[PDB]
């Protein structure tokens, strides 16, 4: 039609902010791409680096951006992971050619994307936004810091935070944590099993993240301990290929002398309490005058988890959502969000955004859902990309894609040892393949 170019901000260049800044150029937009770190892929990139803090508790800490462990594996195979127009299959040569890869071919994957779609040449690198603020008129302003101590700013007319959601931890309330004697960190420090050798280590956390790190620790760990508060029934239970791991289902009380009780009844001395408990949402750059908050991690108000109704759509989030499959999820908000800052296409009016979003909260609260699960979508999420596409006019997620997300949900539950190397959907991925062809 007669569309409309904007100039707009991104702040971040992980898998968001990247494909977002691509979407962004497709619809005609120009694009300032604001990146903290030295190089793209935000928490793909892994470091040895852990803050200072083992529990990064400390407002003062220098910040680690990756929580990636040494070892970590991708949680779903590459099929389903890859953005709607760019297959994450194998190299020609070389590479981890696994279903389910280590984060080294995630951060080529997205380092080739960013190659691939002139993203990355763009990237402003080593420029923190410390400042986002609305100008009278509409306008965006965003402060940035440089490597040197120095910086700057620049005006725009639409903002999209790219920052995400996997850096500022969040903790799990341990009774009588205050006398306990040994060592505490948040998982988000976690990196690799050797200095674990012989320690009883207890976990925390009901995801299987949690176990991955477990089954990682019992490596060299003479114990670990899962406290799985989802667990209910038979424990304590052996995890099954492992001698040396148990799964709880809550801490019951830790003690001065070091020990730490179980529901179960299961009482054992622990070196190491470790918190896989995840994280918070965190924008201090963020100068909305109140507009938007993040309270229990709910993020808004955000119409459709994106875009803050009284700032829409100058003012937009990619990739809040969790329990998600991130990257075709980021890439449909971010073509959304480009066909609404081109006009293409249209938003609804402040008020109608806005009792949208009341409309959610009274479901949830009709459903006994809490709070910190509002941006949860994990039972939906190919549903709610559907209505992304529908309102961009793009295709529907494939079936071999919902079918495959099913599948590898499943074995992960059932066989979170064995799910990456054994698996029996061959015919979903040979579909999977069929659509890749025309890329
Ligand atoms: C342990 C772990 C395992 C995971 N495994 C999988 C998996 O197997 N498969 C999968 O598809 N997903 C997985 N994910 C999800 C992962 O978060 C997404 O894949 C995706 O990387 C989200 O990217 P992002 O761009 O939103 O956030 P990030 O990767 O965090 O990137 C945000 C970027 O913004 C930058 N930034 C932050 N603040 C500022 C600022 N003030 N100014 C300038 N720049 C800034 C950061 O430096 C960073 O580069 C995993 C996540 C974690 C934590």
């Amino acid at each position: 039609l007669s569309l409309v170019t904007r100039h707009v901000a991104i702040i971040g260049a992980g898998a968001a902010g990247l494909v977002t800044a691509r979407e962004l150029r497709r619809e005609g937009h120009t694009t300032t791409i604001f990146e903290r770190g030295s190089s793209i892929g935000g928490t793909w990139i892994y470091t040895p680096d852990t803050e200072p803090d083992p529990m990064s508790q400390d407002s003062s800490r220098p910040i680690v951006h990756s929580s990636l462990y040494k070892s970590l594996r991708t949680n779903l195979p590459r099929e389903v992971m890859g953005f709607l127009d760019y297959p994450f299959v194998e190299k020609t040569n070389g590479g981890d050619r696994r279903r389910f890869p280590g984060h080294e071919e995630v951060l080529d994957y997205l380092e080739r994307f960013g190659r691939e779609f002139g993203v990355s040449r763009e990237v402003g690198m080593e420029k923190e936004v410390v400042r986002v603020d609305m100008e009278q008129g509409g306008k965006w302003t965003v402060k940035w810091k440089g490597k040197d101590g120095g910086g700057g700013e620049e005006g725009f007319d639409a903002v999209v935070v790219c920052n995400g959601h996997y850096t500022e931890p969040r903790f799990a309330e341990i009774p009588g944590i205050d006398v306990w004697p040994g060592k505490q960190m948040h998982s988000h420090n976690y990196r690799i099993p050797e200095p674990f050798h012989d320690q009883v280590v207890v976990i925390i956390g009901s995801s299987a993240s949690a176990v991955d790190i477990s089954r990682d620790v019992a490596r060299f760990a003479k114990e670990v301990h899962i406290a799985n508060r989802s667990i209910t029934e038979g424990t304590p239970a052996k995890q099954p290929g492992y001698d040396n791991m148990w799964l709880h289902s809550m801490i019951k009380i830790t003690h001065n002398d070091g020990s730490v009780v179980f529901h179960d009844g299961c009482s054992v001395h622990v070196d190491v309490i470790m918190h896989c408990t995840g994280y918070v949402y965190n924008f201090p750059f963020l100068n909305t005058n109140g507009i938007v908050t993040v309270d229990d991690n709910r993020v808004g108000p955000l119409y459709k988890h994106v875009f803050p109704p009284l700032l829409a759509p100058s003012l937009s989030f990619v990739g809040i959502p969790w329990k998600i499959v991130p990257f075709p999820l980021c890439e449909l908000q971010s073509k959304w969000i480009a066909a609404v800052l081109s006009g293409r296409i249209s938003l609804p009016t402040k008020k109608e955004m806005m009792e949208d979003v009341e409309a959610y909260y009274k479901q949830m609260e009709a459903a006994g859902i809490p709070k910190r699960y509002t941006h949860n979508i994990g039972h939906n999420q190919f549903d709610y990309d559907d209505w992304l596409a529908n309102e961009c006019g793009y295709s529907c997620i494939e079936e071999w894609r919902r079918l495959m997300y099913k599948e590898v949900s499943k074995n992960r539950k059932e066989r979170p040892e064995s799910y990456r190397d054994e698996w029996d959907d061959d015919h979903l991925v040979a579909q999977a393949r069929e659509t890749f062809s025309k890329f």
